[PDB]
């Protein structure tokens, strides 16, 4: 695609006043056709930046300049208050009228929705040195993260859904070697791969080298996924087109749009609450006419998590609800007096505004409507961090980032309705925390979000939606194994993990689908119960552990259960010593990042 020609151009055109990048042509020969191979290189890197970020490297550049500079100044909002359209969702373990009524409107509503998972990011922060998506929501039955998503989503929109899945260079090649693995067949999956971006050595915006001599690149952020989905494109078969020709250019977002599609969702990679909420904020939705709706939870006053507020950013600026990042909430907070009146804190201890836990629901058209007109790009940032107090010094090269929740403030409160929902905090489970900084959170009173409390979590949600049905589960609040040097415990018993086949879409009649007469069926408090294919479960007695299987397919007949009465040895856990030797460890990183291993020492199988 570049000629040498027009190399010698861009060349010239990084050395002007502005942009000032001549160190990266230290010693280099005056004439392009004298370069060696490395150096052509270098300018094709530079060269193609054009066709991946708008305006290309000098504009990315120009850009820099602009953030820095916006980045040097102490951040202030001209109004900060409680967003206008905010609604309390019902609590997941009651079955209400207003619960029953609002799932099987959202469960409906699933039908015709549009799913889209964020996976382009490492979190090598965790001690996990494989992709976020390749960890197990419990290791009871192992089921990763990517798996649980997409059986979910094919069970509550059909095999056919529509599916996007962003990557990154970091976590593409291991993404589609584990949908492989898996053996998912997902006909409408869309993987779409976020592009790195340049590095600025110094707050003039100077590019980054690396040790090689090549250019840093850096991720953009998750808001690189809307301009993803604007430039993606599908053929035109069975869709309403269907030439004769494979140059189709059918935006994604119009054979969504063209088939029947209402609603899209965005998700993050480690949160297994997204299948609860989601069903219950398009209801909301729906009922409030919300464009955009933010999942939000009661806030702590220093958790990492978002606040979703109504701002104006300078005096003449028209009322737009966005979520404000951590980092800036505090640099406001922080301030002194003589300065509004919204910042006094709450008598129970949550902060004055909820907290965005980014599981995004969008009316389908009026996401597109604001895709089209911004092409997807989204307002940027840059938050470097300095080598000393004095800042003058970035102790490792910068980059341009973004948000894909900052999208918000492309909907206008004239045209569009834009809100949050209030779930529980049990609700949100992510798993972003090391065992090690689990350990100096909890200390402080705060929330550990690592891989023991996502898995007990996970396993404390089946038993409440199971009780909220009528299931008579009677067992101890006390841990069952102490984690990270005996800082905290968590308690995994008893466990019962349902499969999509068995559970549908886990909604609390579809759990009853599996319980018919639930005050027949007791489960000791040291029990695992699983469930795969299609069963019903009208009277068990179970002391131990016990897999049910039925028929893989929903639409087969059910094995149903009866008067059954199991008892084993069943399951254990011990948490993993300090004095690992490693000598024939079958422990790797998974049980090592939650510090404890389930023992399966007996297992009963009831088949056909
Ligand atoms: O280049 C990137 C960066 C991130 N991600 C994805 O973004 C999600 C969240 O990233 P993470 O580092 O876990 O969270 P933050 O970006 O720090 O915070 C987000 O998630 C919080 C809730 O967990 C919200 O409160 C914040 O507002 C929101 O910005 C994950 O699925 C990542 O894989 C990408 O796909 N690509
Ligand atoms: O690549 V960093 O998010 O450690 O600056
Ligand atoms: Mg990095």
């Amino acid at each position: 695609n570049p000629s040498n020609s027009n190399l010698q151009a861009l060349r010239e055109e990084l050395c002007t006043p502005g942009l000032d990048q001549g160190h990266l042509f230290e010693g280099w020969p005056e004439t392009v056709d004298e370069c060696n191979e490395r150096q052509i290189a270098l300018l094709t890197d530079l060269y193609m930046f054009s066709n991946m970020y708008p305006g290309g490297v000098a504009q990315y550049i120009r850009n820099g300049h602009e953030l820095l500079a916006r980045e040097s100044e102490e951040v202030d909002f001209a109004a900060l208050e409680m967003p206008p359209l905010i609604f309390e969702a019902p609590s997941l373990h009651r079955r209400t009228a207003e619960r029953t009524a609002l799932e099987n409107a959202g469960t409906a509503m699933l039908c015709k929705t549009v799913f889209v998972l964020v996976a382009g990011g490492l979190g090598e922060r965790l001690g996990y040195s494989s992709i976020k998506v390749s960890l197990p929501v419990e290791t009871a039955t192992n089921t990763t993260y990517l798996a649980y998503y997409l059986r979910w989503a094919q069970r509550v929109g059909g095999k056919e859904v529509p599916f996007v899945i962003m990557t990154s260079d970091d976590t593409h090649d291991r993404t589609l070697q584990l949908l492989r693995e898996l053996q998912l067949e997902v006909p409408n999956l869309h993987v779409l791969k976020q592009g790195q971006v340049f590095c600025f050595a110094d707050s003039a915006a100077h590019l980054a080298l690396d040790e090689t001599g090549k250019l840093l690149r850096k991720p953009h952020g998750h808001g690189d996924v809307h301009s993803l989905i604007y430039n993606a494109t599908v053929k035109r078969d069975v869709v309403p087109d269907s030439g004769d020709g494979t140059a189709t250019a059918q935006p994604l977002v119009n054979d969504w749009l063209a088939a029947g599609y209402e609603s899209i969702v965005f998700i993050q990679d480690t949160n297994a609450g997204a299948t609860i909420t989601i069903p219950i904020s398009l209801a909301l939705s729906a009922e409030h006419s919300l464009d955009m709706n933010f999942t939000c939870i009661p806030r702590v006053p220093k958790e990492p998590i978002g606040l979703l507020c109504r701002t104006k950013k300078n005096s003449g600026d028209p009322w737009l609800v966005a979520n404000v990042e951590y980092n800036v909430f505090a640099e406001v907070s922080r301030a002194l007096n003589k300065d509004g009146g919204d910042e006094v804190s709450d008598p129970t201890g949550f902060s004055p505004f909820p907290g965005s836990v980014n599981t995004l629901v969008f009316k389908l058209s009026s996401y597109v409507d604001r895709l089209r007109e911004s092409h997807g790009i989204v307002p940027e940032f840059i938050n470097p961090k300095y080598s000393d107090e004095t800042r003058r010094s970035f102790k490792k090269p910068a980059r341009i980032e973004s948000l894909m929740q900052d999208i918000a403030l492309l909907f206008s409160e004239d045209d569009y309705r834009v809100g949050g929902t209030v779930f529980e905090r049990f609700s949100y489970q992510p798993v972003k925390n090391s065992l090690e900084e689990a350990a100096g959170l909890v200390a402080q009173g705060n929330g550990a979000y690592c891989a023991a409390t996502g898995e007990a979590a996970f396993y404390e949600l089946q038993r409440r939606r199971l009780k909220a049905i009528g299931l008579p589960l009677f067992y101890s609040s006390q841990p069952e194994v102490t984690v990270a040097k005996d800082a905290f415990g968590v308690r995994l018993f008893p466990i019962i993990v349902l499969d999509t086949v068995c559970a549908s879409s886990g909604s609390l009649d579809d759990l009853a689908r599996v319980f018919p007469t639930p005050e027949k069926v007791h489960i000791d408090q040291h029990s695992t119960l699983i469930v795969e294919g299609r069963v019903i479960i009208e009277s068990l007695e179970l002391y131990g552990a016990l897999t049910i299987r039925g028929p893989t397919d929903s639409m087969a007949l059910p094995h149903v259960v009866r008067n059954a009465v199991v008892r084993n040895a069943g399951w254990s856990v011990h948490a993993i010593l300090s004095l690992c030797a490693g000598r024939d460890s079958r422990l790797s990183e998974v049980d090592r990042i939650r510090g404890f291993v389930l023992k399966k020492t007996a297992m009963a199988v009831m088949d056909c």
